[PDB]
């Protein structure tokens, strides 16, 4: 009895959930070839242990998917350069570690069978860096490349309407980028333009040469006098001052401004063209419904909560304006990314597809001001330093090969889907995560293992042509219970996620909550017939618990009021997550932290950094006598209970009592004291394990800000959401029926 499947009974217990953090599963390959493959923070399957069979694979009722984060920054990658790249000549698998060779001259695909010769350069060639790691990345030549490899450019397309001058991002936004001018990734070819919108749309010529920028101002963006393209989009190091000029005048050219309107379709239209030569990175600021022009959008969602039970009213996108503009960018290698810093609907989700479909980024700052926001403000200075200064690929392509029989069905992420299994990913960058749902037409009786292999083209900021490959070896299976042995439940939850995002938008929310409950029922049901109570092996302990979080995650909630844009952020931040943040999203790690101590800590650094013991999701644990920080991925929240000891409000959050604890607090004091700095020790760890930074709430018991804990605190019961004890014996019914 593999520990994977001791049996638990989730009726009766009540600790289930780890203290620390939950590790994948290894795939139950022998020591040898274990010790080769793939790591589970770059590519991990949700069936460990896969089916032999279509059959078996319905008969398990889990979801069989991959999930990567192909691009992340890595400590050690083995760069390999050579004359030439070994692929298989049937199916052109990369050669790796999990290959054979039965003569020390050729070697048999472990993909396809297929036998292929040793070049000599290649060569003892099993000794070969590309057969010694899983993750390799090969500098390729000419025949990787239909056009000589692209420069970086950069292109800021920035909403300068009223609504946006008096949200005041301009400051942040310039004054990042003059921060970080010298740090963008490219070389001595790089290039950089600017543009700006109202009722009109804004163009600026800062050719070398100029003394000072030329502001261009047209209403028709095909205005036969504009200048070339070289004149727009000019090279940074020659340009550098008049660069400089304009990025310090912009916070301060539109104060004020009479101008309402915000024509961001023709501004688009526009980017599109100026960058279609060369293809690249367009970073679009707006904040608030495109109002002029074409693709300008309707304020259409629907005040009534109750009607978007079932089906959530607007939920699609309204035109397909903003996707055919996506499209046509990738087809230039010209990816968008969408900054929205919005206090009104602005339908994010027509927006987003501008992103979606040009593998873009979608940042979201709801109610940004400057000033009366202030955090949201200090968060997009956070986000854009890393947006600004991480690594990126230009002009790249993805594809995922596997094992005959095995076939990819459908994927999920930000992208331009070219085949069965080809991506097209006008910009790579190294925080995006994809997932992908597999089937198998063929059944896998050939061999006793199977194999994935993500193989990622692009230009570097070098401009260097290079394939990143990761390669995922996995044993076949031909019984339930060991296909239930290795599941990655936490895989599966994010695939399920995705999935749930397709079924919400292509049907209703209805059914994609009833599928998600099924996947719950139909599961354990399965496990039940391999072996009162509801069971579930150990791999799937806490799958029931993970799907009730989801249930109530604001993706797909229906309990508690969900603005439509909100709603729609959370879609699109399941579906390009890598799993270790978005499982954060999905259920919150909650923390004990008025007593934090050096016991359990560990020294990274060079600092000691506590490790208090994750908290189930429920109010049960919450001492009022504590304090409690919960991490929900994207934002932190610091409950105070009114009985909090006064050590703690003095010595870490900065005042006499409970009562003087301000409301609104964003912020830890910097005091010199012990647990001050456990605390921010702590906090400070949370944030270094992720890319992007969360802004933080200190909340009272006193009730005003109060649901915005108590709402994810998932395991209990609320206006129309199942308790988790509820939800089990829900499950249970269905089975029994
Ligand atoms: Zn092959």
């Amino acid at each position: 009895q593999p520990e994977s499947l001791r049996p638990v009974n989730l009726t009766q217990e009540r600790n289930i959930l780890p203290m620390t953090p939950v590790w994948a599963p290894v795939p139950n390959l022998n020591a040898d070839l274990k010790k080769l493959n793939c790591s589970p923070d770059s590519f991990r399957c949700t069936l460990t242990n896969i089916p032999q069979t279509q059959a078996l694979l319905n008969k398990a009722k889990l979801p069989l998917g991959l999930l990567l984060h192909p691009f992340r920054d890595l400590t050690q990658l083995p760069v390999i350069t050579s004359n030439t790249i070994v692929r298989c000549r049937s199916c052109r698998t990369y050669i790796n570690p999990f290959v054979s060779f039965i003569d020390q001259r050729r070697w048999k695909c472990n993909l396809c069978y297929r036998v292929n010769d040793v070049p000599e350069e290649f060569m003892e060639p099993h000794k070969r860096p590309e057969v010694q790691n899983s993750t390799v990345e090969f500098i390729a030549s000419s025949d990787y490349m239909l056009r000589p490899p692209q420069p970086a450019v950069y292109l800021f397309v920035l909403d300068v309407s009223h609504n946006a001058v008096e949200a005041g991002y301009l400051t942040i936004l310039c004054q990042s980028l003059l921060e970080n001018l010298d740090k963008l990734p490219g070389d001595s070819r790089t290039r950089i333009g600017f543009m700006t919108f109202d009722s009109t749309i804004h163009f600026y010529n800062l050719q070398e040469g100029l003394s000072q920028p030329q502001m261009l101002i047209v209403s028709d963006i095909d205005d036969v006098f504009l200048p070339t393209p070289d004149s727009l989009l000019v090279n940074l190091y020659e340009s550098k001052e008049l660069i400089k000029d304009l990025l310090n005048a912009l916070p301060n050219m539109f104060t004020n401004t009479r101008e309402t309107h915000s024509a961001l379709g023709p501004a688009l239209q526009a980017a599109f063209k100026l960058m279609s030569p060369t293809g690249g990175r367009v970073s679009v600021f707006q904040t608030q419904l495109p109002s002029l022009g074409a693709g300008l959008l309707q304020s259409r969602e629907d005040p009534n909560q109750r009607s978007s039970t079932k089906v959530v009213q607007h939920l699609g996108p309204a035109t397909d304006f903003y996707k055919k503009l996506a499209l046509d960018c990738s087809g230039q290698q010209t990816a968008v990314d969408l900054f929205l810093l919005s206090s009104q609907y602005s339908d994010l989700a027509s927006l987003a597809c501008m992103s979606k479909y040009s593998a873009g980024c979608i940042y979201y700052y709801p109610s940004f001001h400057y000033t009366h926001n202030p955090s949201q403000a200090e968060k997009l200075q956070k986000d854009l330093k890393r947006y600004l200064t991480r690594k990126i690929g230009f002009e790249a392509v993805m594809r995922i090969r596997c094992t005959k029989g095995l076939s990819m069905h459908t994927f999920h992420g930000n992208f331009f889907v070219r085949s069965t299994d080809l991506l097209s990913l006008a910009n790579i960058n190294p925080d995006a995560g994809f997932a992908v749902q597999l089937s198998i037409e063929e059944s896998l009786t050939d061999t006793s293992l199977v194999c994935f292999q993500t193989a990622l083209l692009y230009t570097s900021s070098k401009g260097e042509r290079r394939i990143r490959v990761h390669t995922l070896c996995l044993p076949v299976v031909s019984s339930l219970a060991d296909v239930y042995a290795g599941v990655d439940v936490q895989a599966a939850i994010c695939l399920l996620a995705n999935m749930a995002v397709d079924r919400s938008v292509s049907s209703s929310l209805s059914d994609a909550r009833d599928a998600l409950v099924n996947a719950v029922v139909d599961s354990l049901s399965a496990y039940g017939s391999t072996v009162s109570a509801l069971m579930a092996p150990s791999s799937l302990k806490l799958f029931p618990l993970y799907v009730l979080a989801l249930l109530k995650q604001k993706a797909f909630r229906t309990g508690t009021s969900t603005r439509l844009d909100d709603r729609v952020y959370a879609m699109c931040q399941i579906k390009s997550q890598p799993l270790v943040h978005l499982m954060k999203m999905i259920h919150p790690n909650l923390y004990r932290i008025d007593r934090l101590t050096d016991e359990g800590a560990v020294h990274v650094n060079d600092r000691i950094v506590p490790q208090p013991p994750l908290q189930k999701l429920s109010a049960e644990k919450l001492t009022r006598e504590g304090a409690f920080l919960m991490d929900c991925g994207s934002v932190f929240y610091i409950w105070v209970g009114k009985g909090c000891d006064n050590n703690f409000i003095e010595d870490v959050l900065g005042y006499t009592n409970f009562a003087s604890i301000p409301q609104k607090m964003t912020h830890l004091p910097e005091l010199d004291t012990l647990s001050s700095e456990r605390a921010r020790s702590f906090i400070t760890w949370l944030r270094d394990s992720r890319p992007l930074s969360p802004i933080l709430h200190i909340v009272k018991d006193e009730s005003p800000a109060k649901a915005e804990f108590f709402q994810h605190l998932i395991e209990d019961r609320t206006e129309a959401a199942f308790s988790y004890y509820e939800f089990l014996l829900h499950v249970q019914q269905q089975i029994c029926k």
